[PDB]
């Protein structure tokens, strides 16, 4: 006799880290490569002297100032704080979704929502790819009396792209309007070519959309742990109801405020992201590499059934990128001497095939 | 029309920040006064050079100094980690009980438990305490077909008292062997008096047995967020697959291995405590309160219909304790001067009525 688990713990996707190979370059996990701001780091030790003391449990200073930022039709009753955006994306599940309620997203797409969809006891609907970029279309088609919850990733990991802006807006207009609908943008900071959606004009025009953010790529916070989500005031109050308490640390707080009184510093180095993109994506499809058009910080090389021996040769060359089955590969965009290094293997790998 | 939310919501509290007053004396969360040693600080500082990378995802190093902790019987595959203890009893829940299910614990005790499992669409049985202890016998009684967790919270919170050592084990002897019992010690490090069980003992002795802990008081990490279980490999497996990723950070797991290296000096501490429980326990009693016996860093002072006002009239003399309905109002044990201040407030109180 054992203790009885929930049956749909069974081959429950999990989500499993990759092997650390020590000292390798890390094109695995969508980093941004600088340490803190001064002023961060200040913040940060500051935050350390009450260590034994409980955080804020409502980020109050947090969210003003989230609310300042995002502009005056935005006030802290329209922002939720998490223990990163993927808590938050369990937290949207658990406000929308239970036992054979349907939640729908592009596929593949982040790899959290099918677990988090299942720990609810809800039904992953997972709609395949066209161009390895969501299905505006075929995700509506999809859409049943069961659904109360879609997931629009955008830019999407781990395939890089972006759905058109207006496209996007079409789609919410089409949505039965009770059905809550969240923009996961983890990656808008680093949208070009006039891809960039009106994410804050369609959470004001529409009731049932939210969208979410993080500190962890561009505001280069991934290992503090903050992400917030915008929309309607009692979509916010639902995902504070389900806001395991005390998650998001005071330090996190401390350095999160810091971050974004350094916004237009952290946001302008997301350029010099873009710029090695577009190079990293010229040199691997000048040596014979298919990959998409990317939005993000980091490509997406479909390389199917090679895609196990890519990565295990790439850690033999103490490079570290990300495997996704037998799908493709998801290399992050990082320094320029780091992402030559990357593409010397690949141009090398590719010639031995 | 607004987004559909999931009406189990409307079992779920809303929280509103109350005030934070300049120079308030810190009654109201059971933390320890103390700020981070130097070595702590330090781990700290060092893991802040590299926020910008995610955190360690499977907290390996923080597993093995738990282990090492925990003694030659226990291997890192005993422990599963969380962003705070709190983040683990949601994860009990979600490998437990979903819908129809029940979960039993003896009430009044931790605020957290009905709402995470009426989260799960779970049914809390809440079985009333005796001389504000959790009944063991009657709790057992109420085990159905349905039950698929229990917690027993020792000490409790907010009563402060604990079971019966030789009790507990009897009670865990006779509860039906394929239900998980979860036993919460945020409290164990200030038990005294022989009233300690034999924890440890229990999980080796029983597969159905998880105990949880934190470095949130004894250890004075409350702001960061570290809690643990020790358990049977198989059910830490399944607190590891519902586990949030990432959701302990790195600069949380860095302060929790140098505080466990700090273990002597750390625990030393709680003998100051519990002599100040001892002393204020006495003094209420003099003037005329009347209080269980305490193994916690708090007491419980069961004032019924005058715990509302006597909660607002310590706010007003600059004084925070925490107000459980018209049950009682539990009163953190500090710095000296602190609880001196706490006495004499509580004894004009008293004369007045
Ligand atoms: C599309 C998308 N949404 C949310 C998140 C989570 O970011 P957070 O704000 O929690 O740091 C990501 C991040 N993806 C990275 C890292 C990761 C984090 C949690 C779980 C899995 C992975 C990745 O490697 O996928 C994201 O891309
Ligand atoms: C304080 C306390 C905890 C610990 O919470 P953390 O999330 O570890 O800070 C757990 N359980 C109970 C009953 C408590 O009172
Ligand atoms: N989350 C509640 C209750 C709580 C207190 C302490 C720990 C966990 C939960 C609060 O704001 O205080």
């Amino acid at each position: 006799v054992t203790a009885r688990l929930r049956p749909e713990l069974a081959g429950l996707p999990v989500y499993v880290p990759g092997k650390t190979v020590p000292g390798a370059i890390k094109l695995a996990s969508n980093e941004t490569v600088f340490g803190p701001l001064p002023s961060v780091r200040a913040a940060i030790d500051r935050a350390t002297d009450t260590v034994n003391r409980y955080p804020d449990n409502g980020c109050v200073q947090l969210k003003a100032a989230l609310a300042r930022h995002l502009g005056p039709d935005f006030a802290p009753e329209h922002v939720a704080v998490g223990c990163g955006s993927v808590s938050l994306c369990q937290q949207l599940v658990q406000v929308t979704a239970s036992v054979g309620d349907e939640v729908v997203f592009g596929w593949r797409s982040f790899e959290l929502y099918p677990p988090q969809v299942r720990v609810a006891g809800a039904i992953p609907i997972q709609v395949p790819l066209t161009d390895h970029t969501f299905d505006l279309y075929a995700m509506l088609a999809t859409v049943t009396d069961r659904t109360r919850l879609i997931f629009v990733c955008n830019p999407n990991n781990p395939t890089s792209t972006v759905v058109g802006p207006d496209a996007l807006a079409r789609f919410v207009e089409a949505v039965p309007a009770h059905i809550l609908i969240a923009i996961d943008e983890a990656y808008v900071e680093y949208i070009r070519d006039g891809m960039r959606p009106d994410s804050l004009g369609l959470v004001r025009a529409h009731n049932n959309v939210v969208v979410l953010r993080t500190f962890s790529k561009a505001y280069g916070l991934a290992g503090l742990r903050i992400g917030y989500a915008i929309g309607h005031p009692d979509v916010i109050t639902a995902l504070d109801k389900v806001y395991v308490p005390f998650t998001v640390s005071s330090i996190g707080q401390a350095a999160a405020i810091a971050s974004l009184d350094a916004a237009d510093e952290l946001l302008a180095r997301t350029d010099t992201v873009v710029a090695e993109r577009a190079r990293v994506s010229a040199e691997l499809r000048a040596a014979g590499f298919t990959l998409p058009p990317s939005q993000a910080n980091f490509v997406w090389l479909p390389l199917g059934s090679r895609t196990q021996d890519f990565v295990e040769q790439a850690a033999d060359a103490r490079i570290v990128v990300r495997p996704y089955g037998t799908d493709g590969v998801r290399v992050t965009v990082a320094a320029p001497e780091e992402n030559d290094a990357f593409l010397r293997f690949a141009r090398r790998w590719r010639s031995d095939q």
